[PDB]
C-alpha cells in the first residue's frame, strides 16, 4: 500500500470528519481502550462526550501528529462493528489519495 499510503496523514484528516461520528471510543471507552494508545489524561478530553462533532472529534485529533496513532484506530475498525464496509471507505481514501502524492511532489 506504501506508494499510494504515503499521503495518510493528509488522509486521516478527511479520515477524521467522515469517521468521527460512526467511530470507536465514543461508544463505551472500549475499542480505543483496547490499545491505550496514549495516556489516561488523553483519553479523558474525548470522556467529555457532549454534542456529537467534540466526542471523537479530540480523539482522533490527539493522535493525528502521531503517524500510528490514528492507524491505530482504524487498524482495531477493520472488523469493528458489523464489517470492513468503513474500512473500505478508507481504502478508497488511500487508494485515491495516491493523485495528491503527486500534488506534494510537484
Amino acid at each position: 500500500e506504501e506508494d499510494l499510503t504515503e499521503v495518510k496523514k493528509d488522509a486521516l484528516e478527511n479520515l477524521r470528519v467522515y469517521l468521527c461520528e460512526k467511530i470507536i471510543a465514543e461508544r463505551h471507552f472500549d475499542h480505543l481502550r483496547a490499545k491505550k494508545i496514549l495516556s489516561r489524561e488523553d483519553t479523558r478530553e474525548i470522556s467529555c462526550r457532549t454534542s456529537s462533532r467534540k466526542r471523537a472529534g479530540k480523539l482522533l485529533d490527539y493522535l493525528q501528529e502521531n503517524p500510528k496513532g490514528l492507524d491505530t484506530l482504524v487498524e482495531s475498525i477493520r472488523r469493528e462493528k458489523t464489517q470492513n464496509f468503513l474500512i473500505q471507505k478508507i481504502t478508497d481514501e488511500v487508494l485515491k489519495l495516491r493523485n495528491i502524492k503527486l500534488e506534494h511532489l510537484k
